[PDB]
């Protein structure tokens, strides 16, 4: 594993913050882009630009074939049978309310269930939440200990004839908890209830095998892969997505529009309405064959180093607290010193050189179960770097004497 | 005093070769070409700039917010919205319909409502609004226009009617280049307490647009048709309206409170933005409506006038082609068809000659029927076409002609 040569891929990871040098652990937040994503978002608009109803003339040919290897390149990432089972969004989140309006509300109604974790980030919460609010269906949430770690027998404690949907995270953005989901689809398959998953952060940190997995539905967001903004991806078994009514109308999506009536293309154009983030797609490519390149595999081992010397360092750090200690954990670093704001924690470091987030971590209930409205994260990415932990260490523990 | 020449040197892409031949791009009505200034912005961005935009505490959060910010406030100042707080940003055109659509539509349009719309609609702008009559029984009411394109206002006033609830028509037709009345349409809509939305994906690419003197509740364009960044749209709302609108897509960022047990909403804009959104694609838009600044965008309606004439001059000159859509005042989109050859044959053909026009649909069928044909090519101009362009566009379409005669 040649970190540095990796680094060298990454141009802003060189700049300087505040004179100081640059020590990016917002990674959950947002990830860093290396030059082969930079140079294909600009090839594509310099070069080879234009609209993709795969049009007859050259760069309308060009665009759409460079789209459509993007989607193959998504397929592959995460091992889907086919690429029609892969659907570009703005980003996870929409990737999320598109099965939530698209199977969700014409499916589930009065008193019927809606099976989450309580790890769900809000976009994981807030679909959900609107069959509760405008159709009557209840929200139940499978809790964690606290340790972080996630208990099968009680997800399954909690499925009944009732539970219509279930809707669960992959991977904690706050305690970097790996949720066991082949086992999760096993019990929901058997009882006919559907799965979604939410790999906004699974998808970072840990290969993803969505065939293996079994899971209906499988979502993730292109920023946090190392690849652009406005591009995210639903994953649907070709049946699940079938039966989906559409979420978004309009160009693209239809089969014969008339003033009487619409009809409506199949997947995964059914749910592709207008002109689609075209380049931001040929760049998520970019970044997902980036990530190929270096290893998956050989990145777990990187980021599980780079977890486990994360907390013994930080561990030496007296008022510090974890949240989250799960064994097989991803690299993602909630914390909290005793007697001090995490904004007040943040602001300090920052000034340091150091990127860590403070706040809810669009995890509020998660918080409230474990006592706080506040937290700092440090969540780290393929090119950081132990010698990163250590400014981390040395940042945290100098903002606990400032403000001891 | 318009220097097409120097503008064409901003745009890398108008210099490289098709088939070995020279490009000649207009197809710019499904999407348009950047200049150097947006591709430089996106890439200093990533490059230099980058991170999310919750204005976090740390440095790139902030600088990034700064510029995401900063792009919301180039859309207000283009559209001359009130507040930037009118301005959504989405991921294109389509969803800013569809946003209205779910916010608005579907609380408030029911059984045996109304919503009036142009035959000339796109489908973004019409589908959104048949969901509300296919899942809630809502009546569509399409307004017509004449054989020779031109919208006229009497049609669109003896179908308000009590029942109506809303009006969503297009600013230009990307079909016919037919502008619409807009500032009358919402005069007579307002008399009556009826809202209007506007699809002006077309409209900004083409005219100036104050949606304040228009007055319109909204206003929808698409980012890559105004010399942009794929991945971004925009809704202008008014605050009012937006305020009225319970939230379309649901997650993190429009939120006030999560619990467990209930939910509680940002106010607009927020409201509207879930998840992380477009950053960069922000960042790139507001870089190319400050080139379309630069270059002055009534210089721009002059030049684009001259190449529409010119088009309709030199067009007009070959025996059998028929132009769809001739009002007087309208954009430089100029769909046509030869008698006797089918749209496809006639775009791939000149395409080998370098010509990048486009056939088929163009997502207004209910319109294409209304003028008794199923295709058409569509030459759609932009600010760094010519008119030795328009020359080649018509030498080529000659000798297709020819070829297939
Ligand atoms: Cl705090
Ligand atoms: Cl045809």
């Amino acid at each position: 594993y040649d970190v540095e040569a990796i680094r060298r891929d990454f141009p802003i990871l060189s700049r300087q913050v505040h004179g100081k040098t640059l020590v990016y652990l917002d990674n959950g937040a947002s990830a860093q882009k290396p030059q082969s994503v930079i140079d294909a978002v600009t090839h594509a608009y310099a070069n080879e630009y234009a609209n993709v109803h795969r049009g007859l003339h050259f760069l309308s040919n060009a665009a759409t074939d460079a789209y459509e290897k993007s989607r193959e390149t998504v397929r592959r990432f995460l091992n889907a049978g086919s690429v029609d089972e892969i659907v570009f969004t703005k980003n996870a989140t929409e990737a999320i309310n598109t099965v939530a309006y698209g199977y969700g509300m014409p499916f589930i109604g009065e008193g019927d269930e809606i099976l989450l974790s309580i790890m769900e980030h809000h976009s994981n919460i807030v679909p959900w939440h609107f069959i509760r609010e405008r159709q009557g269906a209840k929200l139940v949430f499978t809790p964690v200990d606290d340790n972080g770690v996630f208990h099968i027998e009680e997800f399954e404690k909690r499925l009944s004839e009732r539970t219509k949907l279930v809707a669960i995270t992959h991977m904690s953005n706050t305690l970097g908890t790996v949720v066991p989901i082949k086992k999760i689809v096993e019990l929901a398959h058997a009882r006919g209830i559907p799965v979604l998953v939410d790999g906004s952060q699974g998808a970072v940190h840990l290969p993803v095998d969505v065939q293996d997995l079994g899971c209906d539905w499988y979502v993730f967001t292109g920023h946090k892969v190392y690849g652009p903004s406005g591009i995210g991806v639903l994953y649907g078994r070709a049946q699940m997505l079938e039966k989906m009514r559409p979420f978004q109308g309009g160009g693209e999506m239809i089969e014969e529009v008339t003033e009487e009536n619409v009809t409506y293309n199949h997947p995964p154009h059914r749910f592709e309405a207008g002109t689609p983030p075209i380049v931001q797609a040929i760049g998520l490519g970019a970044a997902l064959e980036y990530m190929e390149k270096i290893g998956r595999h050989a990145i777990l081992a990187h980021e599980a180093d780079l977890r486990d010397y994360a907390h013994e360092r930080l561990g030496r750090i007296n008022s510090l607290r974890i949240f989250g200690n799960a064994p097989d954990k991803g690299a993602i670093i909630s914390f909290a010193l005793e007697g001090i704001h995490a904004h007040d924690v943040s602001m300090v470091i920052d000034r340091a050189g150091v990127a860590v987030r403070a706040g809810t971590h669009c995890a509020q209930p998660l918080l409230k179960r474990f006592g706080v409205t506040s937290t700092c994260r440090a969540s780290f990415a393929l090119y950081n770097t132990r010698a990163e932990v250590d400014a981390l260490a040395e940042a945290l523990e100098k903002a606990r004497k400032f403000f001891g």
